[PDB]
């Protein structure tokens, strides 16, 4: 008698993998959950089934028949979210409200596409832009128009967001006509795979349009072909062996990462102790670094403040984090639970002993005992604080992501000569070569537009924080469906959400050349 | 004693290579005209040169300095058109009318994107669309923008189109404030350099904007980084070598392909021998076998007509074919030149022998005496037409690309019952060509060819509708209009270029601004929408 072995659903059919298989554990309890396995499947089988008939069957439905049934799929998630939190306490250790950035973030975001589908209406096709003459005489003239991709979508999805990383992709993906496949990552699958169980369960969807895999990847990428798209999430050294693949490089399958993100807040000069810009300072590092244990991608990692403001920083920064009570979540005075297992927590003690040989420690709770765990079994890590006092030649703050509750604080030197008095910080947030986002805090909302767009050749999101909006700035590090999601170089190179504009990452883009009358029929069967 | 070496332009330096470089050739005449080395450059520097100095200084410019420099460039290029007609002549072997498509098309090319790029304004940067709100009293919103990146853009352009691969390119990457370093086909330099070489003469473009190497590619991707871009054109072969480089699958750069591509023409079920359609089908497959000898990345390979219709078509290509002159360009008589190299002839003549194997020839021009011009020197390949009778079952039909004045006609069987258009047959034997640059239609009926026209469109990246109403005015199959997308998925590449503003996004970053209103208002002052 061994724990729960979860089947994938392939093929239209639910199959269990051979073998023993890989067990899912509480990263705070230590106890067995549920065990995956991918042994033995047939992989052509699965790719041809969902690019066959699961593309064919969405592709039959318009636009707004598909987003009616993502409106389903969502009324199915929020009637299940009691099961859903009680796998989230278990596989993930995290606090309820924790739970609720990928549940609820996850249920959020594809109601959102949901809505935004039904606008698309009862069409199989959607315009690019307007039409356009090519003629004197206005006879012959042009339209753009975007059509699903004869493919399958096949997303590697990270530990973080069993829920949210499945929703996010698939919202725009199922929208668009296209057959998902999900291989979520191991340590975290429960949910991924309990969702998915609900969803085919209940036959919203057509045959093939959905399925999943868990435990091994070996195999998968080899059955993508040149119509297809993979998005995967994960490390940047993983994502490099990715690309180096043949559906890539031989067969040019369309491919979007995400990966490592040393992003970065900016405090700037004007936000200085006594003003009001300097608390949300304060407050947004410790949220971003809590949260998840700080096991978001768009996590702070870098903070940067104006050399004056270091020691005033640290203070405030020590006093809050000092708050954060850790241990189990099933007690309601832990503020942040364990990361995902103790795997992570090795690789997070191993960061956390490499940053060292570069950075001071401001802060570390480590000796606080755990409440209701047992730190020998639990991969609870306290809150770890850093400063490094010369960032200009840092070796590793700019490079190393520490995926855990750990951020780095480094001055910068204030240009008060006339350009931006944050030029120095932009520079030093720059050096982490490509991020998701990075937040900028002052006392001036104009001054704040400024600097905004002086970050935005390296950075995917800017989020800019001042006290008019103290009460409804939607935070650093959640995603926002209606804003793209990516981030350049490092964080990259890829771009997902952004409402309608994750729709074009599922379709092929043409130019239509004809008679005039020809692109008014066209123009008949499409919409915008 | 030797021919003109032609200096790379390099960290602002006019630099030859070291070594007896590699010669050009006349592909008529044998002659030869110049010779390329890039053998000893520093590309460590001439990469770094272009990055900070090159773009720093495009990127200081607005958008709109930059459209006048382009509109400058244009006026320059227009008052060198002797000197341009001339090389391509005697470098590529092509007619007057063909030249044009190079020349010119490049230079209309170019001038499009300087009247669009004025239009943009006195901005550093472009908005993405509306603000957004994101809360509930609109005190927090969003608002996406475009930003140059902070790289260099680098052409690996093809043989076929020395001028217009140059500025289809470089004209949205300038715009753009990204710095060029074109690296054109060695057969045919000779153009490319001649045209950066007046344009950098002229001092319009900040030095380290635009730079060209010739010569061996050897060490330039090394030089390419997470924030430049890349945009080859050329063979799939060498595509796929090329994306494996560590520029890519290390380092994430942006990458644009351009590859081999069996474009279509099908002809409708309705355009029979007896309509005005018909005639514009067996025009439009002439015209693009025999344009710059049928060396277009665009050129119709595969052509599909009805069963009851393939008689007609091969009688009355063969007829239009025959009337084809083909010889020395210089011959006002010669309507169609020289392929650009007699290697190219080889690989042609390769190509040829190798459809044969599945196909039937049909039409051969191969024995008429040449003009002006000795076969056993020249390149000049006269048209060949293969017809394949079963193309379900055919392999090298859909499969084999002949960059010559050669094409390939087989017959579709029409589907009568109206669940289905009557081209469905061959829309399905366009999609076998496993992703193409463009698809043209044929038909008298309008309303139709904007149905088929949707059904062509996900493997296609241009679908082109000929009839009646617009035999004045349709602008080819094969040439491209610069608002209009080029590239199409599959094995034509995945590539997007062109398509007016569209181009613009491939040298960009894109990023969500998330701020107060009033925030979002002056970053709005400081954008262009």
């Amino acid at each position: 008698h061994m724990t729960e072995l979860l089947k994938n659903h392939v093929a239209g059919q639910w199959i269990a993998g051979t073998g023993a298989g890989i067990t899912l554990t509480d990263p705070v309890t230590g106890v067995a959950l549920v065990r995956v396995s991918s042994e033995g499947l047939d992989l052509a089988r699965a790719f041809s089934f969902a690019r066959e008939d699961g593309g064919a069957a969405l592709r039959a439905l318009t636009y707004a028949q598909r987003a009616a049934r993502l409106a389903d799929i969502v009324k199915l998630l929020q009637a299940k979210r009691g099961d859903y939190y009680a796998i989230a306490t278990a596989n993930s250790g995290t606090t309820r409200n924790d739970s609720a950035v990928d549940i609820d973030g996850g249920i959020f975001t594809l109601s959102y596409y949901a809505k935004l589908g039904a606008s698309l209406g009862e069409v199989h096709a959607l315009r690019d832009g307007s039409a356009e003459s090519l003629s004197k005489d206005r006879s012959f003239s042009a339209q753009h128009v975007l059509s699903p991709t004869r493919g399958v979508a096949l997303f590697i999805n990270a530990f973080n967001f069993p829920s949210w990383g499945l929703w996010a992709k698939a919202a725009p993906a199922l929208l668009s006509g296209v057959p998902v496949i999900v291989k979520p990552a191991t340590a975290t699958a429960w949910l991924t795979q309990r969702m998915v169980a609900d969803v085919v369960d209940a036959g919203i969807l057509p045959p093939g349009a959905l399925s999943i895999i868990c435990g091994s990847s070996a195999g998968l990428l080899d059955q993508i072909r040149s119509f297809d798209v993979v998005s995967f999430t994960g490390s940047a050294d993983t994502a490099a062996t990715l690309r180096a693949h043949p559906a890539f490089v031989q067969r040019g399958a369309r491919l979007n990462v995400e990966a490592d993100s040393l992003n970065s807040a900016i405090l700037c000069a004007d936000a200085t102790p006594d003003t009001p810009a300097f608390d949300l300072f304060i407050k947004e590092v410790v949220r971003e670094m809590t949260v998840k244990s700080g096991q978001k991608c768009t996590a702070i990692r870098r903070a940067f403040v104006p050399e004056a403001a270091l020691e005033p920083v640290l203070e405030a920064l020590k006093a809050k984090l000092a708050k954060i009570t850790v241990g189990n979540p099933r007690n309601d005075a832990v503020r942040m639970g364990s990361l995902v297992s103790r795997e992570q927590y090795e690789n997070v003690l191993a960061g956390i002993a490499a940053l060292r040989e570069e950075a001071v420690l401001a802060y570390d709770s480590s000796a606080v005992p755990l409440i209701d765990a047992d730190a020998n079994i639990a991969a609870c890590v306290a809150p770890h604080l850093f400063v490094v006092n010369d960032p200009d030649n840092a070796t590793l703050l700019h490079d190393v992501e520490v995926f855990g509750p750990v951020a780095s604080v480094a001055p910068y030197r204030v240009t008060t000569d006339t350009a931006l008095p944050e030029a120095h910080a932009v520079a030093l947030a720059r050096r982490g070569q490509g991020s998701l986002v990075a937040s900028i805090y002052s006392n001036d909302d104009a001054h704040l537009g400024r600097l905004a767009l002086e970050l935005a050749d390296s950075h995917g999101r800017v989020h800019a924080i001042s006290p008019s909006v103290q009460h409804s700035q939607t935070g650093h590090g959640n995603v926002m469906p209606m804003s793209l999601h990516g981030g350049p170089g490092r964080a990259g190179g890829g771009e997902e959400l952004g409402g309608l504009r994750a729709l074009a990452f599922y379709h092929r883009r043409s130019a239509i050349q004809a008679a005039s009358a020809a692109i008014g029929t066209l123009t008949q069967a499409t919409h915008w």
